[PDB]
């Protein structure tokens, strides 16, 4: 592959116009949109309106006159289009850690009636730390004998899922390796074994095709600030299968989840449907900007984005081997597309130092322990040519030992 | 009292210059800053910088290069100055409902070791609904025999607090009546009885003098979007007495509360101190604007604000009686200052209709069930003359039966 081949790929790229809907800083090749999505141009004006007009002038009236009262649900309805969910099934609220607590609590309470004695939550050792920590906090508070089974690889999951399994809790795309689980198959296997399946979509929603209904998933959660480009710390989302949602309340039972059809008397009464997963007053300025990120996706579809994403990661892996073969890089992301998300990770003995030398030259990925260099490929605003230019900078750094 | 007396009060008002630090809409007399605080002028430019510069240009780098990593703690440190807390004791994160869940869980777990068999959480029937609902959700998830004792008036609290009381959970200023508890005395009595004391400061922080250390309080939570003027749905805060903080973990154990001195391995390890009450990634744009509200308070103190607040509520009550005596208004807020917060509530048979007729004329309070008309007085940006003008509009409405 040559630079000219990459320039041609960009010329043929039907998604090219969508890049213009983002305000990217000059000179930067941003390969960390899997950790903080780049900014849609419209986010600035949207926030200016929330602040100056809705808050500043409307004040408390804006709960009605600016639509704030149903923002979590309208945003959920938009996001649903990207994950095989329907209207009235998704809300955007709180954070991924919090939402996981809500659905894991709901799942264990469903299984306490259905199948008591089931006490194990199966997951992976390399799961995103907060998912582990939240599951550990919940189990520690409940007692007992709720315990966590950490499995050291994806292939060991089937033997760890058995009659003792209350819940299988997995992040669909591994935050370190970029390995992608087969959602439908691991869900079917969880159900076969009697367990409910909870999927963290942080590295999936807006990155790869997801269809929660088709997969038979029970609960899901994820972030809007990564591939969905919602802004820094923008609120997470939660989806619950209509089969399960109204069976039990979730424990973070704040007033926004109270039924809207009856007055707020001393006794909590949950809303029918997903609105029961609402809790408290949401940071509105940050919440409103989620819309700007979602709006860009409306101009294409996840099949088209998946296609460009695979072309970008294929190109990155190929170019790194082509240009940097004579250095000590080890691919940790699967070569096989069905097991691949939208990022690529290489290990390197001085991976931290190389990542910082790259950042020092405007090529921004990130470092994960141990020794992993992670690069996210975001087809909405990443070009093929900038992949070439990024690898050339990496090659220059490695050849010159700039990292030292 | 006359309008000219009010004009003179404004001329003598040493706090008058602080009003100019808020961008208020023309023609509005805003008496709902106890529900959504008015906008500091600086909030717009602050958000513009977060969006355009920190997010848009800095991207993921801003976790370091814009201070995002310690924002919750720096904001907590600022807020601490207003509630008798010290550095390293307060964080601004999540919402009041969520934070209450964190501290109530911590309190019950402390009491499960200290004094098992204690199973009652005492509170009031007229407590803000979400506080009740969160306590109900937690008790319902734990089991058992955790139960809630709802007390129908402030004077009935002493007899409800006994040897069975794990926790006394109270909102310091009643959201409906504006009645203010004696924090120090009810805390002392809770401790005398063996209970821990949790105080919701939603209608207290930034409104009345608070000193959590002097009061001997165990845990506290509150909002930044009311009297602290942080913006719509701006994040809540939580304080924990240093005596208790490190005794147990709180159950919403997300990664931001992990110790910063050690790597993020599979096992959660809480930070020493208040940082353990952090959980997940916070909505940064909304969080940053909390600073603008806190900054105004730095230019005065809570004694001075308390003084002007009492002068405003005294004036409102007096003017309403002076001008509206011949109508069916019933004062529900205590006349006695030591039992009074910073708002005034009147009951009226058609209270809802009167509140909307007032809103229709730009005088904005709110309606609480049943039949309560609530008006918040915010000395940072409320003038004495606008109190006069508001009452004159109320008088015109009542005389003409405009509410019909
Ligand atoms: C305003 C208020 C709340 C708000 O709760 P959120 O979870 O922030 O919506 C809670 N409790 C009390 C007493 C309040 O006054
Ligand atoms: C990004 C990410 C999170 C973030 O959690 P917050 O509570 O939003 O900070 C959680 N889990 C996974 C798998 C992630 O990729
Ligand atoms: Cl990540
Ligand atoms: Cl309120």
């Amino acid at each position: 592959t040559t630079r000219n081949d990459c320039l041609a790929l960009d010329a043929q790229d039907s998604l090219a116009p969508l890049r213009q809907q983002f305000a990217l800083p000059e000179g930067v090749i941003y390969l960390d949109g899997n950790s903080l999505g780049a900014r849609p141009v419209a986010a600035l004006a949207r926030a200016q309106a929330v602040i100056a007009e809705e808050w500043g002038n409307g004040l408390i009236r804006s709960w009605n006159s600016a639509g704030w009262r149903d923002l979590s649900e309208r945003l959920g309805n938009r996001l649903a289009t990207l994950i095989g969910a329907r209207d009235g099934e998704v809300v955007v609220t709180d954070t991924t850690s919090i939402n996981l607590f809500k659905v894991l609590s709901a799942a264990l309470r469903v299984q306490a009636t259905r199948s008591p004695e089931r006490r194990v939550i199966v997951t992976e050792t390399s799961n995103f730390p907060t998912d582990l920590y939240i599951a550990e906090g919940l189990a520690d508070m409940l007692q007992q004998g709720y315990t966590l089974r950490l499995v050291d690889s994806p292939e060991e999951l089937p033997q760890a899922i058995d009659q003792d399994t209350a819940v299988v809790m997995l992040t669909h795309v591994n935050y370190k390796t970029g390995y992608m689980h087969d959602m439908q198959a691991l869900t079917a296997l969880s159900h076969e074994c009697g367990a409910l399946a909870i999927w963290d979509l942080a590295h999936s929603a807006g990155a790869v095709p997801v269809d929660l209904h088709q997969a038979g998933a029970d609960y899901a959660i994820g972030c809007t600030y990564k591939y969905l480009n919602g802004g820094p710390g923008s609120q997470a989302f939660v989806w619950v299968s209509p089969q399960l949602c109204d069976l039990v309340p979730q424990p973070l039972s704040g007033w926004f989840g109270h039924s809207r059809q009856f007055a707020m008397e001393p006794r909590y009464e949950p809303s029918n449907g997903i609105a029961r997963y609402l809790c408290g007053t949401q940071p509105i300025t940050s919440l409103a900007m989620v819309e700007c990120g979602l709006d860009v996706f409306a101009q294409t579809d996840m099949a088209s984005l998946r296609r460009k994403s695979l072309a970008l990661t294929d190109l990155f892996i190929e170019l790194v081997e082509q240009r940097c073969a004579a250095h000590e890089l080890t691919l940790v992301t699967p070569r096989e597309h069905a097991k691949r998300g939208s990022h690529v990770s290489f290990e390197h003995p001085e991976g931290y130092a190389v990542i910082q030398a790259l950042i020092d030259r405007g090529v921004i990925g990130d470092y994960r322990e141990p020794r992993i260099m992670r690069f996210g490929f975001t087809p909405l605003y990443t070009t093929f040519t900038e992949v070439w230019d990024a690898v050339q900078i990496l090659g220059e750094i490695l050849d010159r030992k700039t990292w030292a």
